[PDB]
């Protein structure tokens, strides 16, 4: 479904000021993660017993085709390391280890460890993966949000991987992430957007 | 290649005394992991900057078909989380993040995150995985060592996954593990062995 995606990716990527406006929101997060003091593009998870922790981006998209880059080293990431989008009503912390992005009707996510899609559950993505199989992801991916068609999809190392979710029109959705393990650091860079007329 | 493997697995599993004799060696380890004070079957990794840390089991096998169970929650595990076997000469620490089990001629390992086999490199396992694919492992696996035929293989949730390495006759090889990330806890239980006559 890359509609104006080739156009969006041909644009020079947005510079630092736009990247920062679209970045992790230091005031819309689990009490157990923080945006770093010298890198406002990167949050750090700082755990205590049995917690799943999330953070939303500053901008909720009701509109346009948008693309952002997530760096999460593969090393720092196992199961229930989820990348996706969420309503402003998605719980951003839980007690225990869960798929919190995708927990309820308020969030949609891709488990980078399991290659499974979450939303209320447990569907495989990319669809060409077989049973007991996972896509071997590198340190970064692209999250492609289309609030005009109402879909979510991902690119990894140049490959468009398919539409992951549909039915997202009429909502306002932010870059979100949730992690269950370790002192992870997840960078996000807004790449670009094409707004409607 | 399950030769006497069906016989080995039909035996009642070894009890706690045998499990402990075959367990992690608190004196054959990276200075940055420790065997837990109240659980001598489990090591805990306790990191500092840029380190890859290993631990070997107490018993080096020159002989027999042997099987042990590794519990490493999937959550606590990404790339360069390696399970395997090593000569008594395998480095058990490095400065930086590497595939240290499989680093040189002295060790053989399976990256649970990448589904790749290491030894000197980078081969896929199970072989039926395609390009860019990984096997989605659960919290535990079986390491099956055959020092009579000289092979290493793995079982996951009842499925024998194939011979991973060959050419291991004439050596003495220990359960080994290396981890690069987080405060992982890896349990190992020796399951059983069939010695030759
Ligand atoms: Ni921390
Ligand atoms: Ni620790």
């Amino acid at each position: 479904r890359p509609a104006r995606l080739d156009q969006l990716l041909d644009m020079p990527a947005a510079g630092l000021a736009v990247q920062l406006r679209h970045a992790w929101n230091p005031e819309d997060r689990s009490l157990n993660v923080f945006v770093k003091d010298d890198d406002r593009l990167t949050f750090h998870r700082h755990p205590v017993a049995q917690s799943t922790d999330g953070i939303r981006g500053k901008v909720g998209h009701a509109r346009g085709l948008h693309a952002w880059q997530i760096n999460w080293p593969a090393r720092q990431r196992g199961t229930h390391a989820v990348v996706g989008v969420a309503t402003a009503r998605a719980p951003l912390h839980s007690v225990g280890y869960t798929a919190l992005v995708g927990s309820d009707a308020e969030s949609w996510g891709w488990d980078l460890g399991r290659s499974r899609l979450y939303h209320d559950p447990g569907v495989a993505y990319p669809a060409f993966l077989g049973p007991d199989e996972a896509f071997a992801l590198p340190d970064s991916l692209l999250v492609v949000l289309d609030m005009d068609e109402g879909t979510l999809s991902f690119i990894v190392d140049g490959q468009y991987l398919g539409v992951a979710f549909r039915g997202l029109k009429g909502k306002k959705l932010y870059p979100v992430v949730s992690a269950v393990w370790g002192h992870c650091e997840v960078t996000m860079r807004y790449i670009n957007g094409l707004d409607p007329e």
